[PDB]
């Protein structure tokens, strides 16, 4: 299955680029 960060429900076309992504959460609001 995909994956979609269910922060920003922004889809990727690999895990990794969430994984990451996730690391711009460190500060979102
Ligand atoms: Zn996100």
């Amino acid at each position: 299955r995909s994956f979609v960060c269910e922060v920003c429900t922004r889809a990727f076309a690999r895990q990794e680029y969430l994984k990451r992504h996730y690391r711009s959460h460190t500060n979102e609001k």
